[PDB]
């Protein structure tokens, strides 16, 4: 997260750290047993940490968990980075409680003008890398689809959407990949892509969750 | 590196790679069994990479070694990363050959103005992060003392050397650290830290090798 503010310890519930030795990428937690995260995500075995706030401290309320399936989507293509999706089975249900809870999948898709939260560990610099300690936050807007459009002619597609300031200066990065954009109770959008990081007219972009609902609950019911 | 070109394949041939299950930081064969990098690359367990081009495809000129002992100066100062080098004794010495060479140790301190190489797999953006395959080359010349220390306020000591272009767009990066600069035929810097990536007055800062030469060459002896 570029610009953005600490968030309070523990205050964003269903993130969590995607870890391979080291912090890779961000999630969401949905139910005791399931994260989405993005499938540029993917990697043959992952230990998903939950409770986090400080990534390189114990501080008494982290839940370390494998990862038992890790499941792209059928038609991810890593070209486009349409179709940005991935779900992860753990080992074992966590328990859930104060510091790690669920949030919930859209009812439907939110409209331009809508304040989300974006949440991660990612890089927080516009230009060379800085990784955080501790959980970084953002508000940020809903783009029109149209706006989203003119920042990157000819590569966005139906499951994607820009979320961030035209004006540059705060924005999500590397590391906050698959991590959420919440807005008012349930997950929009997932962390993808952008050209640079906080840049003027170069808005991040998510992948529009809203359009994955039924694969996201027939994917669970099988597995 | 941002703004370089793509080597001729195995033209820097005392270039290695610190790989600790992934690429981290550069280095250089200064003799058959020693690598030079900055002390900021250290970690617990190394294994140095040799006769590499393309850091993900075996293309058979590779060789792989373990370190023995990797020894960071006795004054290393992390916040200031004043004196950031640091010395790596390999396991077994490695075999030299067309593809895998030493680079001589300074003979004095190089003069503002002249043009200087650096390679490495580091960072090639000036924003957000892209990790090329292929080992990058830049050539760019060591910079007048007074730019280095208008560029950066109270930070520079007389270890450090400015080398780049104040214009900014082509500069080493994160993951370039620890890696060559040489200038006709001899390490004269390493590459250690800059405010972001090609950034205009923002030029990148290295190790001034030729102030450790009697350094490196007693605690080679001593090893
Ligand atoms: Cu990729
Ligand atoms: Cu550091």
């Amino acid at each position: 997260i570029v610009g953005g503010y600490t968030c309070q310890e523990n205050s964003v519930p269903y993130q969590v750290s995607l870890n391979s030795g080291y912090h890779f990428c961000g999630g969401s937690l949905i139910n005791d047993q399931w994260v989405v995260s993005a499938a540029h995500c993917y990697k043959s075995r992952i230990q998903v940490r939950l409770g986090e706030h400080n990534i390189n401290v114990l501080e008494g309320n982290e839940q370390f968990v494998n990862a038992a399936k890790i499941i792209k989507h059928p038609n991810f293509d890593h070209k486009t980075l349409n179709n940005d999706i991935m779900l992860i089975k753990l080992s074992s249900p966590v328990k859930l409680n104060a510091r790690v809870a669920t949030v919930a999948l859209p009812s439907s898709c939110a409209p331009a003008g809508t304040q989300c939260l974006i949440s991660g560990w990612g890089n927080t610099l516009s230009s060379g890398v800085n990784e955080p300690d501790l959980l970084q936050c953002l508000d940020a807007p809903l783009l029109p689809q149209a706006d989203c459009e003119a920042s990157y002619p000819g590569k966005i597609t139906d499951n994607m959407v820009c979320v961030g300031f035209l004006e540059g200066g705060k924005d999500s990065c590397q590391g906050d990949s698959g991590g959420p954009v919440v807005c008012n109770g349930e997950l929009q959008g997932i962390v993808s892509w952008g050209y640079g990081c906080a840049l003027p007219d170069n808005p991040g972009v998510y992948t529009k969750v809203c359009n994955y609902v039924d694969w996201i609950q027939d994917t669970i019911a099988a597995n």
